[PDB]
């Protein structure tokens, strides 16, 4: 039932900041910022409040989170969202994650670890992504079970959440947050 989120939160991410973001032809409906890191072009999709937020650039001193999308039907890889401003000064920024579970014989555990943020701004992908990861690697999301939230609990009480029984919405891969108000981080899997 999971396998396909399962495969997805697996995926390798990459990441680099202080890029150098610019646009090219475009070559869909949907516009790209491009990045050479190294030497190969990473192409990011901009989508939500990213297609607003950058027109012609260039655009210096970003940050990039990236995961590769699966699309048979496009030759070019690409990735969605997860532009950010790169830090003015260095962020260690620990948080708490704490996992409550309640598995397939409702049987419920709780556990805690600390998240350390590393950054000014910070996407939503970026946590959704690396927080899925971490949740199959040690608490098998998408091996029995898969649904139930994260909760990214801001220092204002407002909330971000990640249903679990679906991929993070589109949009909101653009979506970017302030890292050092981030209070803390709830997964609850069921
Ligand atoms: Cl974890
Ligand atoms: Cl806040
Ligand atoms: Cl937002």
């Amino acid at each position: 039932k999971y396998e396909d989120l399962r495969a997805y939160y697996t995926k390798p991410s990459f990441e680099f900041e202080k890029q150098f973001g610019f646009m090219l032809k475009p070559w869909t409906t949907v516009r790209f910022m491009n990045v050479i890191p190294n030497r190969f072009i990473y192409k990011i999709a901009l989508v939500g409040k990213d297609e607003k937020k950058y027109k012609d650039g260039p655009y210096d001193n970003i940050d990039v989170f990236i995961v590769l999308e699966d699309n048979k039907y496009q030759l070019k890889k690409y990735s969605v969202g997860g532009i950010t401003k790169t830090n003015s000064k260095k962020v260690n920024h620990k948080v708490e994650l704490s996992i409550t579970k309640k598995d397939n014989q409702g049987m419920i555990s709780r556990d805690v670890s600390e998240y350390m943020i590393t950054k000014e701004e910070i996407s939503l992908k970026e946590l959704d992504f690396k927080l899925r990861k971490q949740l199959i690697e040690k608490h098998n999301l998408y091996g029995n079970m898969g649904s139930g939230t994260i909760v990214i609990k801001m220092k204002n009480g407002g909330k971000y959440t990640f249903e679990l029984h679906k991929k993070l919405q589109e949009h909101r891969m653009a979506d970017v947050i302030d890292g050092t108000n981030i209070d803390n981080i709830e997964v609850n899997i069921k």
